[PDB]
């Protein structure tokens, strides 16, 4: 009984982040809320993408209503699809503060920067999944003020010389958050 | 010696379910009936599938004669047939209560929906399962109310651009109730 | 009538509903007990309401004897799915022949197996398995003047926690 | 209604199935119970199957009162020797006069001496003993429009031990 | 039915026999129900046979409705003076109207007080006060087409210690 | 060092047999008599299988002279022969009592059906083991009188639309038997 998905751990290293602590007072109430939104869906046409989880419309969607909502557990998925057999595609992931100057042009320049093979060769098809460190993070996504060493999430595909008909692999971002302290403001709508 | 079948566990979250409290009296006599209904038959077509695991056949049939049944297990499993392998066919699944406003065509949006690879002799084709964490739905298949926090599955499938000359799996939902309070009925058929 | 095991301030309320008038045409009844004039009109002052008793009886008459009738009775839970054409089929099955002419006696009854059906009829959610009655006739082909017999339906309601509406009438 | 002495999680399903429609032809039935409609259909997913109550009714209908017809039951322990032909030379013997004409009333009942007969009606070897029903109609000498009565077989199952068969339909 | 006080392995063999079929004519029938054809083929291989249960019965039947008919029983212990032509005049009286015409019902049973007669049928020693069954029957004054009832007795034999004959059959 | 031979355990659940009970008497000696006989020879053309393993000749033959006899261990076999690489097909397995009124075109509509894709895709090849269920079933393979929830095994075969030039694999059933107390007969022969 073995497992469907596959783990590519991204290096790591010890780097704290400032955080704001609650004025003192009374403890607030908390839920969590999960969420999996759509990154990419390449495989046909090389692109790349570089997008900070701190303001995906999943993560928009629900702290609507709260002034504090922060990462519990965030990553990111590859899913090959019935193309990637027949077209092997270049994948590039890297997790990386959202305050930091880098492009997925230099995923493989940085740090944790990896390089996938989805698709084509022997075991090539379990889907990935690349779990960002929030240890090394700013896992504060909705706070007093706006922090800057929020998650940031990058890609890189190399798509085939020959295209694949259609995605070779669909990108998603996944993640639980944790938030409270009601937003008094118009419930209208 | 290992075991021929993977499986792929939708990633959960606490979320409960109020029921209707047992009605005062003695405990009443009651059977457990396990069941495996087929749900879908593709790779052939594109294809979504979206049922109420209440309302299948197999339970369908089975809770016919009770006035209560509950599901103590359930969970759907992909087959891959030996078209499988010449056709790589991308399978989409996520459970969601009846309620969740959720469509298969969203699968990748919702939280739990993953989406799998089945195909290719480039890789793996054991019958890939994924348990329905009834900790999440509303596992009262069958009462004396209606609840909507029942268990929904939804099924994706993106059929290879040239077809296969059939299916390239089965998808069948397998589980086991626990019934008991006879409902009278005619048992002519 | 059969067998097959499987704080508040409350009070008792009985009651009887004429639910049918027949033996002058064939017809069938399908009725939810849960929802009968007496039932409805008991139930209005309250939000919890339970059946103690309830049973069905058809009181033959003055046609009965000229005229004899077949009618069936069956109990049934409301979430199920039998239909009046077919209940011999059913448990709670049971016929008669009102009327079966020149006979006399008291009113037929037929105890509905509440021990077998959810017999809040009236509550805070909405129940499925409530009492449901399903009535059969088919009058004599050469109809009757008046009618065969009467179909009432009797019980008592066990009620509690006054329901705020209006009480003018 | 005679007399006569000498862990795995089961159900109870009550159920009611229509035997024989007649009064319109002299005729002789003999069925085993062990094999109706309902059960069959009842004990379709389990592997064990024993009856806890079982008896026979006559439903007597609208011709009943225009057209006299004698009508006979006996239980029996499938495993015997008796026929139709000879019910009241048995001990399970019964006979009636179903629409004994302008009579009327309830349908005629028999309960069927289980404590006499392998009520097992499904199990892991085959029985002999189970319950065995003999009707005998002997309908009017100028037939009837239509049938003068239904002889219905109910009872209740307890059954357990699901058998791994289709559950399509 | 009524009132008035006053080691070897056994077995219990139940039974009911035809005792008479009538309605036809005018008739009067007194037998010991000791010595008939059921009690006498299972008594067979036995030395000791004593009656746990016995009473008479009358099956209406077809011709009943079309044919009233007074049918009289009475039971009385073998050694006694009474015969079928007084039996309102005796304790164990009981009279009838058999197809009192469009009457219909089960059959009419009359329980045997064993309670006041020898209900031992077979011994070593010829017992007199024995249950002995008094029939009389006085058909409509216009024959019938066939008899308008059947007569049985039904019963429980309570045996042991084997006689040595023949069982070839 | 791993082991050839692969597992796809079939489906359990509580299912008790009724099974007569030895006369009390001197309980008397047994043997044990091991088997493995062929049951099918499918991948040329579509064909199924329904075999009563209380029958099967191999059985047969060895409680000749016993006239008690239980199956100890019981089991299907798929051995993928040399056309299974180029010919993937379509198996169908299940263990059901054999008073049961399912048939083989039923496999994936009970609840222990299996459905397999012999060859073809990457490790697709080494052996299938399908171990029926005896706790389900009836064992009593032999008897004073003739039990029902006896072993019976079913068999689906989907084979390739152009048929392979010879049979892409052979299926066998094995198992152990239990027998004693001799059945006084001619020996002769």
């Amino acid at each position: 009984m073995e497992i469907d998905k596959e783990l590519a751990p991204q290096d790591r290293t010890v780097t704290v982040a400032t955080v704001l602590p609650a004025v003192p007072g009374p403890s607030p109430l908390t839920i969590k809320q999960p969420f999996q939104s759509e990154v990419l869906f390449a495989g046909t046409k090389d692109a790349e993408a570089s997008l900070t989880i701190a303001n995906i419309d999943s993560v928009s969607t629900l702290t609507t209503f709260y002034r504090h909502a922060s990462l519990e557990s965030l990553w990111v998925t590859i899913h090959p699809t019935l193309q990637a057999p027949t077209f092997p595609t270049t994948v590039g992931v890297c997790w990386v503060p959202a305050q930091s100057p880098v492009t997925p042009a230099q995923i493989t320049k940085t740090y944790g920067g990896q390089i996938f093979c989805i698709g084509g060769a022997i075991q090539t098809l379990s889907p990935l999944i690349v779990k960002c460190p929030l240890e090394m993070m700013q896992p504060r996504v909705k706070d007093s003020i706006q922090y800057l060493d929020s998650p940031k999430l990058l890609i890189s595909i190399t798509a085939q010389p020959t295209a694949p008909p259609a995605s070779t692999c669909i990108i998603t971002v996944s993640g639980t958050l944790s938030m409270h302290s009601p937003l008094i403001t118009d419930t209208s709508t």
